[PDB]
């Protein structure tokens, strides 16, 4: 049957573990264990305002959790909308890796914005990992 | 970088693709091109009222298109409102594995809903992408 | 049990996807496929004189389909024989390279044929997809 | 770059390698280490007339080497005569496990072979490999 | 560069995470973080006598950590004396699954005994991940 | 079931087959095809002293076989002993790489050694091969 995402149990140092709209649910199991292993691990989750889950749960879990509620406008095509988180999703990574010097990156949502979050992250030299 | 799911183009006979969530917009392109490889594929999206996408896209890519808007309940925590998703979810596949006959079922979407809808396809001995 | 070469369905643009002897019949729902999803897919099928399949199908199916026949010479050792598809292999696609410009390469036939256009590819810059 | 089907180096006693049209090239050395890590493998080609190779090779590298070749008809399409080994292909597999007992079965060939010669070992409870 | 086993977080239950030799400081990292998950994971360690390894911290990683040193017999080839690892490696698992039952086997170790251990496993229906 | 590391069996020329610890026994098989096939295969097993294995077989399987054994200091918890295993195993490889030429290097032991070893092969530009 199928399983969660199979990933590595090591010390990459700080991770930054990104879960966007209910990818996040899969994420927190994950995150959780690589904090415990000894891994600094912050993680950002994306999505629409009437959408954020488990906030509570991993930032007890995590050094540092990060929520960005985009607002859902009713008034535009599904897709308008998302245009808004994928830009949000770009912006929050692209200033967090300005900002900070990470080791590690992993992410789990949909394959179109693993890809625009993937070229902010080859444009820094941090290794990735995605669902 | 990451791409979509790979998959195999082959002539499967009637497939059942489904998207939760999000998920529809990655199968679409793959139900489209399995309708035109020669399969009967019929889509189903399962997600919240205000997030429906493609509907009108992919019921000109496959043979019938299927959508579950699942009502969003803001009184809630958002957890119990995917567990309606959830339910609508194991109901309309039960549904139609028990109404007419599959040679496939492909889904994309919370690896939590992936082995929901698991349960109800290894009841019918259909095989699952 | 065994199923075609899983492969991605995305946009890379222009696409060559080559075919070498039954390896065709593979290839076909492939780029039938990848045509429809909007890739600009020529498709390439090397083989002997009496064993060109599906001509009709894919022409239709892709912008343009490619066929080269080459004289199976029952006076000599098969060996001898897929040499002559080896070498019209490599002159095909270095001219299909030299010739126009490509977003990806993707090939099924034997492992020896397969090593011998991934040289040609590598030197041109053009990603591909093996088995 | 792309490399031979990627195969384990173990014992598993008696082993049925078979190569279907050009396939062969690719299983002649696997099927050599096989023999020589102390397997009893008994290899098939089944391809046309026209087309065998190795066959010297693979008698000396094997306990024992099989090749049916079938007759090409240049009066019908392509797909006509591939039908003829497809045929072949399944008749002999049946008839080598319904006679002897194997441990291993493992083939390279067109997709669509390997599918019909699957349905046949599954028949008889032998253990299975691809390409 | 190469990386530890992927594996999946999520909670199987009750889970025997073997590590046979050195292959126990793999399964560490990975056991703790399944216990933390919410997994009763209980981890055994099978190799030679002079070779135990994280016994301390894997005993507070996990619900239950066993192990099991075999005596290093210096008067024979090694072959000979892998051979009462492998054995106290069959014992010791057939005794855990026909005591207690498990929702998840997982085992890193030499491929000889990942096999060994794998068909005692497929003989009680618990399943395995290697 | 469980089966050894699936390896390609191909003509990589000269090949150096690492076992660390028992990782020789599974490594044995696989430089013994190897060296049947037409590669230079020189293995080498680092290992505690009262650990080493197949050394008789292998060093008639390939064209050269190594074995480092490291002392066991019983005065010392296992980590410090294998910390001198994992230094006698950078010396070696970065000995034999900076002394001859190879075309590919495969290794099996623990993954905390397929790293450190991975580091000296990245620097020779060397292509590898994990478990």
């Amino acid at each position: 049957g199928p399983l969660g995402t199979p990933v590595p149990m090591e010390k990459f140092g700080k991770i930054l573990a990104i879960g966007a709209y209910t990818g996040i649910v899969e994420v927190y199991p994950i995150a959780k264990a690589w904090q415990e292993i000894g891994n600094d691990v912050t993680t950002l989750h994306v999505t629409f305002e009437p959408m954020v889950i488990l906030k509570e749960e991993l930032e007890k879990a995590v050094t540092r959790h990060i929520v960005e509620p985009v607002p859902l406008n009713p008034n535009q095509d599904f897709l308008a909308n998302m245009k808004n988180v994928s830009q949000r999703l770009k912006e929050k990574v692209r200033e967090l890796l300005e900002s900070e010097d990470w080791d590690l990156v992993f992410m789990v949502g949909p394959v179109g914005d693993q890809k625009q979050v993937f070229e902010v992250v080859k444009e820094y030299g941090v290794p990735m990992l995605e669902h």
